[PDB]
């Protein structure tokens, strides 16, 4: 598949013991697909809490995910992790259940080389034969890629893009321009207007799970250049983004889902529930805007 | 003259002593606005080199240039300065002129609380009864002003805006939003099509004293929904920008100017002329771009 | 026990694959107590690559450490994980082998809020019931903890002390001041005078597997007023630091070893093996200091 | 005179209106000398509010502060500006008045390079013919020093000295030990005891003007090895250090000596006054320890 798009990054819910709800994890799916009418899921990302479970949870949320949704809809499968060892042993499972493509964080904690982090992708690449889309998230792993480091990454055939996420709109427009034929998905979702008059392919966004309709419409009519209109429809995203993110974003967006009848869990430990303090706020929010 | 539109940032040619050239600063500011065609000239800013010169030199940057221009351009007056005497005293100078609106960069090197900040803004209008557009510059400053703050800020009549150079489009659009009928001036260049669909109203800009056709351009085709075409110039202008930034962008646009028969003098030490090691490159830039 | 004193953050050995080499890990182990005539081991830390192995691993590195040491020898056990199912599990594992106290870094990656750190601490202790030691490492979480924070995490009375790494001697201070019956254990070598003559209990550190004799005498000699003597002796320790940083510092070290007979092995990919490049710079090292 | 020795970071009071109050000025630096027993004086640093004033008021500081005191008190005269013909006029000045050394900021608030932070130094020195000390405040000027750029510099024969405050114990042990014959004074009041462990010649700081006695007994118990005494009132002094930071640094300093019968009029604005809201915590501390 062209993996162009606008992706859910996959929520998953859990009991009081950190385990996976295997008939949530489907509803939340099926909500991005059928009722937010998404391309795609970006699955066991940051917003998934991917980087708290262990191989066997990842695993299944892979397969719970997959067996979700039907054979148009686009599966990019988030496999990076510390343990290169569990990547690649990640990577081969999510290649042989059909995900139509790999991604991997940066290399985080210890000040890894640069030269150490390209090699960590190779060597993925190497051991799963799947494409694979670099995760830049500087904003949690501290780690800033450079144009020149861009390149030397997209010179490889099988590293087709990246998921970005750095506030910088200068880089994006100069990867934009350097690189025409790779896949630019953006992780931004307050800032899906910019990205999107910046050339992205599509995006990746955790606030996609309640708000994909709006989020659509945005990308749309940018590219039509109906811009005031889909800068509107930014200031009501973010309205939307703001209000979850005071609250805690992934509990909140889980607490949206619920109200629709998904049997959303809590999250897992040691993030705290939603804080029923916030109730009224959020019930004149998904009221306001029809959540 | 409500204030919106393109200003060049006023850039200042030196003597080998530090010394303002009063002819080329003339030249450069009739450029400006002459062939660069822009609305016009935020003066004594931070590409005026500003804060290296003594108080007599602010006010003679301030006479030359207002001198330089007919009664149509607008102009707006930095005075900003961390002796806040030497503000008002600026201030004071420039409003008797007849410059349009004053300026201030906030009060940076020492850890004011923003209480102080608010109040040597509150001071200089008190003293002045000019209109206030605040200069917001995180880069150089150290200072981040908050959605909180902002709206104590504007809660002044006389504060009638913002020249906005953080790079963050989400605190930019919560301002855009907020103060629907406060000015918004851009002050990143390299992000002026971003800018733009984010609902300036305007920008000021080093670069524009080279390159300020291509600029309005960008503001106005994405102002008119032509956002691919407005996108391209970017991709442009940023070609140069980035180039100028490699060389050192004060004595590199001066540079360029002296290219088109101005006097462009030196920088103030102790910043240092433009490396003739560039000279090559910087000649190719200025066949490319027919600078 | 009173776990006083100075500890060998334990380096693993691997193979090509990236397994555990057991019968190094052993003499790594030995060559810590028996050779550097250290207090004790600090288990699966940073400097174990603890962070890129999986949960069977840990076990392993746990239960030969153990193995490798008389009844004497101090272990602490570091199970801090982002996975806190994990962790409890790892707790639980190292109390019931004997290790004599649990340590736990900060969660990170994601912005979890105090209170979330604060109980994801109280939520191990409670399943394990074993005294605690905050592992506090803000140059690769970047978490801060505030001294109002530790007043609330040492309130509880199981959480007995913290490995302190923060370059701030005034938060130090003040820590030592207010919990005068804590047990403080640096953690940066490089400042191991600066720390003792700041009071702290003893240190744990990479670097004195291969030169704890030296840092046992810049303590002893510190607390003692010879204050030249161990700040001399603090010139020559930082020598060795800088170097081996300079080269990569785990690999290095473990080179270093190499060097004694040890079957010292490979890092753990992505972590690149010892660069040859600085084999000479190494020798003349090893030499001058006796290593 | 060798400038090793103890300095008050001279305050400066200041009347409605931000002109200098020069009987209060004179009474601080007296202050300083008779009832702090202090070496010498910093003069027009940061403490003195030194960035808020303008050329003729500078040079006034100057003047008074050695009108003020004997001939045997050490005087640095610091003279860093933006504007670089004005350190070049203030340092001809001070050195003309008889100050025994200059020190400088590095430049700040715009990216200079390297080479041009040091031929700001040279160029300073070429026009004075005065010895030059370093004056390295990363905190303020977001500007760090290299041991390599220090080197350069200290090839000066005329840079005899750094006023060292970055918080880093590990560079100050590498520059101590590259240049042992060079003058480091420490300026983190709360760290003199690691300071001075670590082989500095003295130390220059605000807080000295009410603690200069404390001071002098940390200094020289510490490297007579009474370090747990020197400590110890390293603990006290930290208590006046945490407690006049809380309330506003400069102006509560000035207020404690306000209690002592000095007319310590106000700060400069923008900074605003000691808020009486803090008088009942002041006067707690002044009767504590005797201020």
């Amino acid at each position: 598949k062209d993996l162009k798009g606008l992706y859910a990054a996959l929520l998953v819910p859990f009991d009081e013991n950190g385990q996976v709800n295997e008939q949530g994890l489907k509803q939340i799916a099926q909500n991005a697909i059928e009722t937010e009418e998404l391309d795609g899921l970006y699955v066991n990302g940051s917003s998934g809490e991917n980087f708290l479970l262990n191989t066997e949870q990842k695993k299944q949320v892979f397969k719970v995910a997959k067996e979700a949704v039907g054979d148009k809809v686009k599966l990019i499968a988030q496999v990076g992790s510390l343990d290169l060892n569990e990547a690649i042993e990640l990577g081969k499972y999510a290649t042989e259940l059909g995900y139509d493509a790999l991604s991997a964080v940066t290399p985080f904690y210890y000040p890894f080389t640069f030269e150490e982090i390209r090699d960590y992708y190779f060597d993925i690449i190497e051991a799963t034969q799947n494409n694979m889309i670099i995760y830049a998230i500087p904003d949690l792993t501290g780690v800033n890629i450079s144009i020149e480091q861009f390149s030397e990454l997209f010179n490889h055939e099988k590293i087709v893009g990246v998921k970005y996420t750095a506030p910088n709109f200068f880089l994006l427009e100069r990867i934009r321009k350097a690189f025409p034929d790779k896949l630019i998905l953006s992780g931004f979702d307050e800032m899906l207007v910019q990205a999107t008059i910046s050339g992205v392919d599509g995006a990746i966004g955790s606030t996609y799970n309640v708000n994909g309709r709006r989020a659509r419409k945005i990308f749309d009519l940018a590219r039509q250049g109906q811009i005031q209109e889909a800068y509107q429809l930014q200031h009501d995203s973010n309205d939307i983004i703001e209000t979850v993110l005071s609250m805690g974003i992934y509990p909140t967006l889980k607490e949206i889902l619920r109200h629709r009848g998904i049997d959303a869990g809590l999250p897992k430990r040691p993030f705290k529930p939603f804080n029923e303090a916030h109730r009224q706020t959020l019930d004149q929010l998904i009221a306001k805007y029809d959540l």
